[PDB]
């Protein structure tokens, strides 16, 4: 299949150099895998999901995003337009306030129902789990992601925004998750994408088009933007059978685009996630 002036990083992850304008997948598109977006919820009524997202859990008042933050980085996982695994089933798990802000312990315990409830629900290729946030370092923070990945789901966090070594940051920081860097347009280390050797991958991060609250759509930056790419293409790769929840922070790297991204600093992995499509 192939999606003509698409998003720029959907382009991004389906070639081998930039500058490109279409997004090349495989039609079963994430079908049959399920990605949980644990961030301020997800506006599921918005017609780009057609559907497929539902809100399953919230730790405040209501279940609404009303930021937009959660929305859009779904929308990057699996909206029809501007998603990555555009056939796959999302589920909004609301542990970040309207502000965009939220406790540790809310943030675990979020993390924690996930590892449960993926256990009631039919995902028969799998299940992701993206995690477009984080603070400071937390061991408890780490544990938390460390168990949810045990348990069987294969977690994507974002590395931080502080152009700093990930090290000082939480989930970041956990080594048994996937973490998950910014690239922009010309193949430059988004500025303010952190760095360091915890981190395993790099994904589009600047300036990403997606789906936003009020059915509306708008471009923003971050780490946040970049993780769900990687999320959506887990899912798309565990839907082919080419991976598994254990390993598929792993395949991803070993088939990722190597050293084609500048700005990359000493002992930083030059690896930028691709989904290896051939017609
Ligand atoms: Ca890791």
């Amino acid at each position: 299949a192939a999606q003509t002036n698409a998003p720029w990083g959907l382009a991004r992850i389906s070639s081998t150099s930039p500058g490109t304008s279409t997004y090349y997948y495989d039609e079963s598109a994430g079908q049959g895998s399920c990605v949980y977006v644990i961030d301020t919820g997800i506006e599921a009524s918005h017609p780009e999901f057609e559907g497929r997202a539902q809100m399953v859990k919230t730790y405040y008042y209501s279940s609404r995003d009303g930021n937009g933050h959660g929305t859009h980085c779904a929308g990057t996982v699996g909206s029809r337009t501007y998603g990555v695994a555009k056939k796959t089933q999302l589920f909004g798990v609301k542990v970040l306030d309207d502000n965009g802000s939220g406790q540790y312990s809310t943030i675990i315990a979020g993390m924690d129902f996930v590892a449960s409830d993926k256990n009631n629900r039919n995902c028969p290729k799998g299940v992701v789990a993206s995690l477009s946030l984080g603070g400071g370092y937390s061991s408890s923070v780490n544990s938390a992601a460390a168990r949810l990945q045990s348990s069987g789901v294969m977690v994507a966090v974002a590395a931080g925004n502080n152009n700093a070594d990930a090290r000082n940051y939480s989930p970041a920081s956990e080594p048994s998750v996937c973490t998950v860097g910014a690239s922009d347009r010309y193949d430059r280390r988004s500025s303010f994408s952190n760095y360091g050797s915890v981190l395993d991958i790099f994904g589009p991060g600047t300036d990403i088009l997606s789906t936003w609250i009020g059915g509306s759509t708008r471009s923003i930056s971050g780490t946040s933007m970049a993780t769900p790419h990687v999320a959506g293409l887990a899912a798309y790769l565990m839907t082919l059978g080419k991976t598994t929840a254990a390993s598929a922070c792993r395949y991803i790297a070993d088939t990722a685009n190597k050293g084609d991204l500048s700005n990359i600093p000493f002992g930083t992995v030059n690896l930028l996630a691709y989904n290896n499509y051939q017609a």
